[PDB]
């Protein structure tokens, strides 16, 4: 049942001489193995990416398009497949790990279609200085190179394809490192761009251990891109090593649901849950805090509960809402964050149970700012509810996280959601529904310790690519 | 003098407990003093900008923009009295430096209006998902927040300017930290500015020395966005500070001039000599090496030894050509250039001469690559000239500098220029014409050690702005 | 009362005939304006061509200098070009000064928009690999020489937001003016004059329908016409225009659709305002109240106390409503005014007139058999139509001829947006009076309304077209 | 025998009458088209109009989707649809097949072009401080019902170039192919009903021009008119338009101009290539040489030699030179072949016509009081005109009244720049033959050329409009 697994280097499958096993979180099943690689193999990976560059770079862009469209027509068709190894892998429900792939065939279609029809620009002198009228610019796009794109454990195709098919449209080539919790994923979409044709050393995968090629990777001179999504301390250290070279950041969230007093509550209620509790709350883009004004507070908390209540908790091959961790460690922090609200004198409106690293979800009320849970990112199912009394107050609140990647308001006077939303030191603010990263073409950033950069499709082929200007004189 | 200026601190000017003296570089002259702050101080000055950025940001663009063509009127009045200053503090001809404050009028104004007619967008989420056709994304820009703006020595007004005018016309607040050889000229740039009228905090000044404040200015968490214009080296420090903070990098550059055997050899001499000697050749832009097809080497090579011998070499009073060099060590690393090309055997149709750091322009033929003058950034009045055989010679040897800012293709073949200009790992080409950064509205940017991000007018302002999404749903 | 003269070539020329101009308010004789002949037509156009290669070729920024001069001209003259405008249109002054005022910032505006447009390059590449070398370069030019006529109800505004995206483009520019409304274009032109703009660049026209109305148009010199006034004189434009671009800016009946969950206050001092404002004489203007049943009682009483503080009287003293530009304009209005009275309509406020002057008329009760539910009256009268679904007030509103702009009060946004889909207009104002504002927004009308977008950066690229240049890399 | 029908609200129907088509090679009975009423014209109109409302609504993507599926189908049976359009228009088999695999490219670019279209979101507080929070969402929209009016010389490309376009955007479409044509054009919609096209969304119209000519332009269900033809149609059609926007896309003369330096054998390669394909019948083709003297004996001599080996015969042998559409277009031509020799040019190839089948004509020695020298022949003759200086060529070229395209030949780019800039023409290629592709790049021709500008994302553009909405934030 269990398989070894091969990187992509230069057209080729390599195995390296130590490897890695990676096992189900929700059951512990050996899943198969994946290449410990040396600093000397990604040396080899990096040359072979440095030499296709050139004639990669100088093909038409309908000729790289296509190479992304047969990629995604293979996703499409091996779906099942892959996304029944990516649900094992990250304990993602089956069905939902069928649903990322199928995403990852969309965004990647949809990054061909952007970039190939990308244009440049012409500039006349005569707009700056009359002595120069007859002086024009002509702008052109350009790759920036080699990009090192990074994928997360909670999306390990979707975003990875998210970083691989916009880079590869603008002439970019790439290697990918996928998460060790993750790796056998990766290496799976790896397959379908290998299978489509992609030329040898355009596209390669890295797999390996951080203490052994964790800097390695990001500081190598030939890398001119980084494209990170991950955890916020990871997501700083990468910074530290970027040098000179541009960077893009996607880290944590701890998304505030504003709940005013004209809300249609049992509506608020319903895209709360789904958007706090999805993936068990493994996610950066998710309701992480309820800021509910006083009047309306009781009432939306029992709305709350009665749905967190029928949320269905148990196995990823059951579909169900809720299901296990992605390992101890994480299942421990949500413990700790729990107990230290209890202690501090929350209200528990759904009770806390663990079974192994699987926690069944956890509503409270009446949380108050000395509570880690009012600050501090879970990444598990655990939600706060926080009264404020003005809305002035949960703008503050909402300002003084760390954090800001999205918000909701919930309210039905429109005009003011606007002069809120302006206020809200996030990238992205839903209106009367959950926060969320789709669809894939509008833009998603974060501010503050959230990230860096703009990706969504469009976004992200701009931030992969620089300009090129030759300058003439008519005559 | 004994004129002891002030920094611009929350709409009040301050001295500091100490103090730095500027001299002229070419004559010694004790032209005044600036403030050598305490981190204290700098955090005073964050302070203040940070409580102006609410008001900031929530003014219209059209009443920021009138602040910033009020300056501007302010500087072309008092252009030749800042000119005369600024001449003095860098060693730059009179009639330069009064040039250089006309043109920062020039690129504020412009950037006043360029930036007040900014745009938004709306994304349809039914371009991506039937599903969502109802959700639409409005997407608006905003600032990032406190932009560091770092000038340097050899436009220490132009290139405030280039920075503080977009920076500010987008709603971000602006710290400016002029190097300490320039400080005044910054300084006189800011009275300008406060004079028009800028809110208190808005913009503001920082003066000091480097073993105190130089490493706390730019790692203040108070600083959103550094934008930084100077060495190579320098501009590494940084990268390694800047974090999760976006930047921008101005640096050297090693521009090289390609000669074919079908160009205009008289207009390629005069744009080449004009080009590499300006201000003695401390441009970052500027031609740096000739690289000239053997069979019109030697009829070049006469051609710009005759202008290279008309050079004027004096005093910046009396608009010399060639001016004395900022200080003695830049002058004794392009003494060791010339030595170490001598030494090797190259062709000296100039004579290199020093009084003081008043070196006159050395003009080297027969330069081969094994000669540090071939590839390192001289900042002074040296160039070489480097035969070869053909184009694709010409190509691998431009790209295999460190530098990546400009070249010049001198030619009559347009579609073969254009042909080699993609290949050449540069921001900008320009054909039969020397580079240059002009006009201001084109993009100027570098490629590998020669920096980071776009500029001209319109790229930076889009640099130092991002974007707000506020998604809902149609009913 | 001044002789005045056209602009033509850079000198002020007479005509052997001339048509005496008097304030339709007192009957005050302001002055005399040029009838010019069909020669003299000639003479104006073929001095703009001949100054057209000589303007084109000229910098961005340099046609931009002269269109800022112009502009500070404007304000500095702002009152006494305002003082003049009042009386010709029977304009409230102070209103009319404001008209000055903002046409100056549309000059300014469109001078530092035109000046940065940018070109396209297109990669051949990006449809089929074969061609990958081959690339174009894309740039804007200006049409060549723009026909602008101008509106009596907007004599200096409507005119200077054609002249100035024109010029800045490199196009040549002639302006014919109503001749009631003459003087202030003519005073408008001379603000251009002294501004230096060379010799043939602008020109004025002026002289009577029946022997040049037809002839400006269907002149082959004209290589584009730019039209704002009525709709059956604008339909006999597009009718000339043959091939040749043509921008309409013509009548409106904007709707204002009132929901249950409005804020009635709001929505009427909204509809009051933009019904009313000179005296109805403005084709963004609400023209017709849509309310749901429920809320129209309530809606139309304090709809009529606003209307009964409106001040009725002279130009000079600022009114409200000021009388209408001519007798026959009276006359129409109250033959419309007569048609709702004797099908039955609730007269809110009563009819009553001295001279020209209408005093504002507020119906309830109109029914879509009432000449009033549809004709623009460009008057101050103002129907309230009951609806009982916003269904109705959708079909009834989109069964107009007529779709300029439209206003919707409620408090349901997204039901708002939904709505504004459905409506056959160019602009839709949410708890807001329809507007032209603020001028770098579009500004456009469906169906009889008009054709061609303007507001500032609209109307350059209209009057602008594009050079694409091809070549293979090698 | 072949009783073909047209695509009227999702069903296949026949007429009272039809018309039956011939290969204008050989005279083959191809079969028969509807000879439709103007009564059923109105029904095409009713049913389209009644499917806007369910279609504008789809979603971006679905829209694409059935363009897509139409696209496969078409390269699916591009053989049997090319061999069909190949007898229909005397087209050389091999030609219009590769017309149809171009149609399918247009429309699947088409489709992803538009899908991605935004809108843009504006500032008040960029034109005025007190408008500081308001904005306004400007979203774009259909224009409704767009009559496509396609060209016999490309009965698919120049059909799909409209139907691709307006169906993504929105609009609902009627295509009226040309009569001898018409084949091919239901040939095409044949494609998108088997891709599922909702009934009414995409419709066709055949019949006589003087039974319902003007009426389907003339409808007011119509809203746009996309055409490709002859000039002299096309300005019929601007009359007809109204207020309606038109695109019209008509006749040319493009200019060859040939400088001292420039590389001859690859400017008579080009030249030949462009003059004659498809027999002339295009209207973008080089159309005339302007050459300097002094390089214009040994340019003539390299474009007689490749005149020379071009064939001549029948369109299922792909042969270069195919008999001319019908007896009177080869009648025209042959009037302006005699009238240039009777003025004295030059046949440096000689005049043959068996039927409608004419041997390709190169003239030298061509002036400016001969026919040849500006009216568009659609037929193999180009003439050769000797000028002294790159003035007179631009000063000739600028004299037709047709402008659509200009080639220049030289090795002086920055001076082909200049030159390019003083042509009055849409589009100038540096080096080569003019040419409408790549279909990403626009294509438009000035003056009699036609009017609006099309390439694909231009084409989306033009058959929108847009739709503000505007509200304050609080």
């Amino acid at each position: 049942l269990a398989k070894q697994y091969k990187n992509l280097v230069n057209g080729e499958w390599k195995l390296s001489e130590n490897e890695i096993t990676i096992y189900a979180p929700a059951t512990g099943e050996e899943l198969g193995s994946v290449p410990a690689m040396t600093q000397a193999e990604v040396d080899a990976v990096y040359a072979s990416a440095k030499k296709a560059l050139s004639d990669w770079r100088t093909l038409s862009y309908v000729e790289r398009a296509a190479y992304l469209h047969k990629a995604a027509d293979i996703l499409v068709r091996d779906a099942e497949k892959i996304g029944a190894i990516l649900s094992k892998e990250v304990a993602k429900g089956h069905k939902a790990a069928v649903s990322e792939v199928i995403r990852t065939a969309e965004i990647i279609n949809y990054a061909a279609e952007e970039g190939l029809r990308m244009e440049g620009e012409v500039l006349e002198g005569g707009s700056f200085e009359a002595a120069s009228k007859k002086k024009i610019a002509i702008v052109r796009r350009e790759p920036v190179g080699l990009v090192l794109a990074i994928s997360p454990f909670n999306y390990p195709v979707n975003l990875a394809g998210s970083k691989i098919a916009p880079a590869l449209i603008a002439g970019n080539v790439v290697a990918l490192k996928p998460p060790t919790q993750g790796s056998i994923s990766g290496l799976l979409l790896a397959e379908a761009f290998a299978e489509a044709g992609i030329p040898a050393g355009v596209f390669n995968t890295i797999t390996g251990r951080g203490s052994v090629i964790g800097d390695y990777i990001v500081e190598h001179e030939a890398v001119n891109f980084i494209n990170f999504t991950g955890s916020t301390p990871i997501g700083e250290g990468i910074g530290k090593l970027a040098g000179m070279r541009p960077i893009m950041l996607e880290l944590g969230g701890k998304d505030s649901a504003i709940v005013l007093e004209d809300a249609d509550l049992a509506l608020a209620a319903k895209n709360i849950v789904a958007g706090a509790f999805g993936y068990s709350g493994q996610r950066s883009t998710a309701v992480k805090r309820v800021l509910v004004m006083d009047k309306v507070a009781d009432q939306l908390a029992a709305e709350i509960k009665t749905l967190v209540e029928k949320l269905s908790v148990g196995m990823p091959e059951d579909d169900a809402d809720i299901t296990p961790l992605i390992d101890t460690s994480a299942a421990d922090f949500v413990e700790g964050l729990i107990k230290d609200a209890t202690d501090k004198g929350a209200t528990a409106l759904t009770a806390f149970n663990r079974e192994g690293n699987l926690i069944s979800p956890v509503l409270f009320d009446h949380v108050t700012t000395d509570m880690r849970l009012a600050w501090e990112e879970p990444f598990g199912p655990v939600l706060p509810i926080i009264r404020v009394t003005t809305v002035e107050e949960a703008i503050k609140i909402s300002n003084e996280s760390e954090y800001g990647l999205q918000a909701s308001i919930f309210t039905t006077n429109f005009p003011k959601a606007f002069g809120i939303a302006e206020q809200l030191e996030v990238g992205t603010v839903h209106l009367n529904n959950k926060t969320q990263r789709g669809t894939d073409n509008f833009p998603f950033l974060g501010a503050k310790k959230s990230g860096a950069g703009v990706q969504g499709v469009k976004y992200s082929i701009e931030a992969m690519t620089t300009v090129k200007s030759v300058v003439f004189d008519i005559q």
